[PDB]
């Protein structure tokens, strides 16, 4: 309890609204709306595809608060497996501008390409998502909303984590974030998060296991048919998501470890990177898929806290 805080010198970039045009709606609902768009900086021979996020809440001040908190976090992160803020645009309700991810979210992707998705892809996605989370952990960020819908696809070989609407920054030696009231997706949440509103890097790991389960089932809904109010008592009873058909015990065991009652018994993201990348060297030994396609680890898969 002696470490202080370093200054955050991230630049917040404010973009002119005239420099980009909307093209079509990509998605919308309660959260707000996301548009596909093209950004054309003033004195340059460049056109950049972007997503334009317009969050919607009860009032404009409410939306603007939430959206500026999200811009803070996204402006502070820079990793190949995490979405990056290009900047914000100061309309009546603020717009978040980010890179367009042309293949959409990973959840819809695995649903739409179920039949042409092999073991190599699935396992590398798991590696890449873990690399993203591990980086976020090194930035002392708890994501709190990791799910297949919140993983975006730049290319089938390259995915990035998105949606920092619920993300929280921990203090220097701080371990937990205690949430107030507020909707959070119960079916991706760790038990302690549901019971006590405690969120940690290890509660993010629980969400990761559920995200991997989504991928391995080719985009099934977790605990399908079950109402959210019944979930915590199910988990308290020791019940968990079932073993996906394509999964070997080796892979299913990793998921179960992510869903341990004891948060500190769950794997660390750095360990998941190692485990999944080892598996990715021999994909068909670990996933058994219809119509598919040394202990040595590369230093880029051996990540040490920063
Ligand atoms: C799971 C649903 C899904 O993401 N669809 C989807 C389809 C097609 C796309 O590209 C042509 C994309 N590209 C994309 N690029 C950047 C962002 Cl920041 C978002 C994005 C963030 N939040 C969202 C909520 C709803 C829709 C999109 C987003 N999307 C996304
Ligand atoms: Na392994």
């Amino acid at each position: 309890g002696s470490m202080g805080e370093a200054p955050n010198q991230a630049l917040l970039r404010i973009l002119k609204e005239t420099e980009f045009k909307k093209i079509k709606v990509l998605g919308s609902g309660a959260f707000g709306t996301v548009y596909k768009g093209l950004w054309i900086p003033e004195g340059e021979k460049v056109k950049i595809p972007v997503a334009i996020k317009e969050l919607r809440e009860a009032t404009s001040p409410k939306a603007n608060k939430e959206i500026l908190d999200e811009a803070y976090v996204m402006a502070s992160v820079d990793n190949p497996h995490v979405c990056r803020l290009l900047g914000i645009c100061l309309t009546s309700t603020v717009q978040l501008i980010t890179q367009l991810m042309p293949f959409g979210c990973l959840l819809d992707y695995v649903r739409e390409h179920k039949d042409n998705i092999g073991s190599q892809y699935l396992l590398n996605w798991c590696v890449q998502i873990a690399k993203g989370m591990n980086y976020l952990e090194d930035r002392r960020l708890v994501h709190r909303d990791l799910a297949a819908r919140n993983v975006l696809v730049k290319t089938p070989q390259h995915v990035k984590i998105t949606d920092f609407g619920l993300a929280k920054l921990l203090g220097a030696e701080e371990k937990e974030y205690h949430a107030e009231g507020g909707k959070v997706p119960i079916k991706w949440m760790a038990l302690e998060s549901i019971l006590h509103r405690i969120y940690t890097h290890q509660s993010d790991v629980w969400s990761y296991g559920v995200t991997v389960w989504e991928l391995m089932t080719f985009g099934s809904k977790p605990y399908d048919g079950i109402p959210a109010s019944e979930i915590s008592s199910i988990l308290e009873k020791g019940e968990r998501l079932p073993q996906p058909p394509i999964c070997t015990i080796d892979v299913y065991m990793i998921m179960v470890k992510c869903w341990m009652i004891d948060a500190d018994s769950r794997p660390k993201f750095r360990e998941l990177i190692i485990e999944f990348s080892k598996m990715a060297r021999d994909p068909q030994r670990y996933l058994v898929i219809q119509g598919d396609e040394d202990d040595v680890v590369d230093a880029d898969e051996y990540l040490i806290p920063q």
